[PDB]
């Protein structure tokens, strides 16, 4: 599989998959005889992973350390770790947005919603 | 008060402050006889305003109408409400959306021993 191939197949651009190699987060392709990159199914596995990771929250040095652990021969209990350690993330970002979304609708209730001046929103954000 | 007290005292970067004067969403700074920008306590409140807007989720063009509206003694409640309710709906949706990215990642874990994990997300 050519670089274009892997590009369709995983939904990536061809810039995206040079800039994961160039960064070293998926393993070097081989060179052809022509001198064109050459993937196989373990490179559409990496990349898979790392789109994958990443659309679930992993950032890219954490995605890249996924795609380290999945090459490894031997770690259940360290992505595990990692997992819920994501969960535990994502429950504060969902904390956060709660709360700033109680204070906005706290203020809301108290806002006069007419055509006076008078805005507790304005006011107690500024 | 110079820009480093405002950093300071509003919690902003020098770098934002600049970057907001720079896109005109607030008052400009006033230059003293030096030539260095100085501030009023009608800065600290449209830099506040901006600063908590965009953390509760306002973007920029939407932060800088909040400051107009601030600067507006004739401003409608009403419109801010309106502004405020349309942002809370959005807060709701990023709210869903982590929530389901939660709920795959525990599903994902709970099918984990001590992997299930990886091999599905590759
Ligand atoms: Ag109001
Ligand atoms: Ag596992």
């Amino acid at each position: 599989m050519n670089i274009s191939d892997v590009a369709k197949i995983t939904g990536l651009t061809s810039k995206a998959i040079r800039f994961y190699e160039e960064k070293g987060l998926v393993t070097p392709p081989m060179r052809s005889e022509n001198g064109y990159r050459t993937y196989t199914q373990q490179h559409l596995n990496e990349l898979t992973l790392l789109r994958q990771a990443r659309q679930v929250g992993f950032n890219l040095e954490e995605s890249g350390e996924l795609v380290n652990l999945f090459n490894d021969p031997q770690h259940s209990a360290d992505v595990k770790r990692r997992t819920l350690e994501k969960v535990a993330e994502i429950e504060r970002h969902i904390e956060e947005l709660q709360s700033m979304r109680d204070q906005l609708l706290a203020l809301a209730n108290a806002c006069p919603g007419d055509d006076s001046a008078d805005c507790p929103i304005i006011e107690n954000l500024s």
